[PDB]
């Protein structure tokens, strides 16, 4: 006589667009349109006198890749400048930026005129100077952050404002002012070629371009920082460095969002804003990036920073994994600490629906992929199968998949007896193929049954066939941290697939699982081996029951 227990559904996020988490995020530098005449070929009473940033021109990126700079070969197809830079190009000592999981701050072409004409051959566009980029892109998003209450993060930060001929900027040299291309990171007179620690006559350098610094409380889920302008500097002159804001924001899955800070009473362009997000990447959060944009519109920032290694205790976050039915090989999923939401090139997908499992199909070009998630009894989990289809219908790709929001280990409950179930998905082939169909018939469907021990930290579990008396697979795993461990079998005997051939045996097979939700209340794994013959791949999830 068991039953799920009750709880109180998740809490859904409403997030404005700006504060959706992505794997990177990119603006267009803004250049003023010169022209004299509209499309139509009349006369403009006035030639513009601006170009405005706004949250449609703030674009998600999502390249796997970050060796390949976001517009590089774009830029260098289209240049008759020959002058490509890129924040990352090593060549001067404010593009030398050691980051390994993370790419940010701008791509341009120093100078690359665009003139359009119209049908009868009249200039209506006419833009000149810098054309580029400023951004921020980084690759897998963290799924387990360091314990502690301050752990510091270095970097840069990078922007652009907007275009107004009324700007009267200072600090800007001719070639980005405001008035006929933007204010930038690029053209901000500071320090580029010098060192922090040398030495200019008696003038020590303190600071490198646009530095930024961050003091992380994972614990209580906060951080705070600071960017800094580090000015030009020679023997005639002594560094200025200036704080230009402060920033805060609260940790969510491993993103964050919050806000910058003006530093500086009466900058037209360094203003405030409420929209910061941002993100830890590298498995263990090694660094960090993100971009805010200010309430005026004013100005696009982007930052990014890495702490000094580890080494560092960590505490998992995330599980989000892709098992393959073919290779029965594992492969990491990007997310962002939300289980019910599949991304796929940029695109989340939604996982739930009305029904116990439900099936969703999208075209994210050009694959028509098609993905069946379980279940509706689990808020912190989901698994299911997915796969590309093509026709009516062959099946291309297809694979298992297991996505949780683990719970925090000093939330996992202190004893001691509990009982869990639920069902699963798998493939077994050796010869012929046998599957296993997420349902809901607890009675003789293929169940899955878990007796989990949180006083002498074991899980212990079983697994079975539709219409099936004994179990086709057992586990036996230990409890660590938020998560368990352990082996995956079947009987000595094995299970009929089926005359012609053996039962499939299957011993010590690896199973990685965790705990997920407020308490522990859902657990998942999954298990794979490829063996010549008798192969698998399984993802399984289960629910606490009371009384």
């Amino acid at each position: 006589s068991y039953q799920d227990e009750e709880t109180k559904k998740k809490t859904k996020e409403e997030l404005d667009k700006l504060m959706e988490p992505t794997l990177g995020v990119e603006a267009k530098i803004p250049r003023r349109n010169r022209a004299l005449f509209d499309k139509e070929g009349n006369r403009k009473a006035t030639p513009d006198t601006t170009d405005e940033l706004s949250e449609a021109q703030i674009m998600a990126i999502w390249n796997e890749n970050i060796d390949e700079i976001p517009h590089l070969k774009e830029l260098n197809d289209k240049t008759t400048s020959g002058l490509i830079y890129h924040s990352h190009d090593g060549k001067q000592e404010d593009k030398k930026r050691n980051l390994q999981y993370v790419r940010s701050g701008y791509v341009f072409d120093e100078s690359y005129s665009e003139i359009v004409k119209n049908k009868n051959g009249v200039p209506y566009i006419f833009k000149n100077g810098i054309d580029g980029y400023i951004y921020y892109l980084g690759t897998s998003p963290s799924k387990e952050l360091p314990k502690g209450n301050k752990v510091t993060y270095k970097g840069t930060w990078d922007f652009t404002s907007d275009v107004k001929t009324s700007y009267e900027l200072s600090g800007f040299s001719d070639a980005g002012n405001g008035k006929n291309v933007a204010a930038t990171s690029i053209s901000d007179n500071v320090n580029r070629d010098h060192k922090v620690g040398e030495k200019l006559g008696d003038n020590e350098v303190k600071g490198v371009a646009h530095s930024s610094e961050f003091a992380v409380d994972f614990d209580n889920k906060k951080l705070t920082g600071s960017l800094y302008r580090n000015g030009y500097i020679n023997r005639n002159k002594a560094q200025e460095v200036t704080k230009r804001y402060s920033i805060e924001a609260d940790i969510t899955g491993n993103r964050f969002r919050g806000k910058a800070k003006a530093e500086k009473a009466g900058d037209p362009i360094f203003t405030d804003s409420n929209y910061l997000e941002g993100g830890f990447y590298g498995p263990k959060a090694e660094e960090m990036a993100g971009k805010f944009f200010t309430n005026n519109k004013s100005l696009f920032a982007v930052f990014a920073a890495k702490s000094e290694n580890g080494e560092t205790t960590t505490e998992r976050i995330i599980d989000a994994t892709k098992i393959d039915l073919t290779q029965f090989n594992a492969k990491e999923l990007n997310n962002f600490g939300d289980a019910s939401v599949l991304i796929i090139d940029g695109q989340k997908i939604d996982l739930a629906g009305v029904n116990f499992k439900n099936s969703k199909t999208v075209e994210i070009n050009g694959k028509t992929m098609v993905a069946v998630a379980c279940c509706s009894n689990l808020e912190y989990m989901k698994f299911g199968q997915l796969w590309q289809k093509e026709g009516k219908q062959q099946v291309k790709d297809n694979s298992l998949f297991l996505q949780g929001e683990r719970t925090a280990t000093d939330k996992m409950p202190a004893g001691g007896n509990y009982k869990y179930v639920g069902t699963w998905d798998a493939l077994v082939s050796k010869g012929t193929n046998w599957i296993a169909e997420a349902d809901n018939n607890r009675e003789s469907g293929y169940r899955t049954e878990f007796d989990v021990n949180f006083s002498d930290k074991k899980v212990n579990g079983k697994l079975f066939d539709k219409g099936g008396v004994n179990p086709v697979f057992t586990v036996d795993a230990t409890i660590n941290g938020n998560g368990f461990i352990g082996s995956a079998k079947t009987s000595d005997s094995g299970f009929a697939l089926d005359s012609q051939h053996g039962n499939a045996v299957f011993s010590d097979i690896k199973v990685n699982g965790g705990f997920y939700g407020p308490t522990a209340g859902e657990l998942g794994g999954q298990f794979h081996h490829k063996s010549d013959n008798g192969s698998v791949g399984a993802v399984f999830g289960a629910k606490r029951q009371i009384e």
